[PDB]
């Protein structure tokens, strides 16, 4: 029963690929719903559009702020900003997804997709989903970022929604 989301990623607009996500719910419901709610668009805004305007290669892709597009950006659906709901699951390695925050339950629609293991982050970042299908995908979008996360070419959620 746990969703499973995509997104249509694509590079200065030209399709790189679809890459599905499994999200946890059966974990981390609370902040699975909010990244699958803001993946279909459902409650009127959501992911569709925005870019990932952070990159850092050998360690993880960031995206999310829909409101801002720099990392400022983004909320929840369910209000500003949420707590962090637990710390079941560990940044095991690459594929793992994860909200991005600024301390403890500041959770807001921002995350990143890890490219390794990156578990001084367990314990500080919640973990919801991970890749599942087009990890290669992800691995090409490393390629547009930098050591300090600038990117080098706008990487765009062209679509988004849920397959189940």
């Amino acid at each position: 029963v746990n969703p499973t989301v995509f997104f249509d990623i694509a590079v200065d607009g030209e399709p790189l690929g679809r890459v599905s996500f499994e999200l946890f719910a059966d974990k981390v419901p609370k902040t699975a719903e909010n990244f699958r709610a803001l993946s279909t668009g459902e409650k009127g805004f959501g992911y569709k559009g925005s870019c990932f305007h952070k990159i850092i290669p050998g360690f993880m892709c960031q995206g999310g702020d829909f409101t801002r597009h720099n990392g400022t950006g983004g909320k929840s659906i369910y209000g500003e900003k949420f707590e962090d709901e637990n710390f079941i699951l560990k940044h095991t390695g690459p594929g793992i997804l994860s909200m991005a925050n600024a301390g403890p339950n500041t959770n807001g629609s921002q995350f990143f997709i890890c490219t390794a293991k990156t578990e001084w982050l367990d314990g500080k970042h919640v973990v919801f989903g991970k890749v599942k299908e087009g990890m290669n995908i992800v691995e090409a979008m490393e390629r547009f970022g930098s050591r300090n996360g600038k990117t080098s070419k706008k990487i765009t959620i062209a679509d988004c929604g849920q397959l189940e």
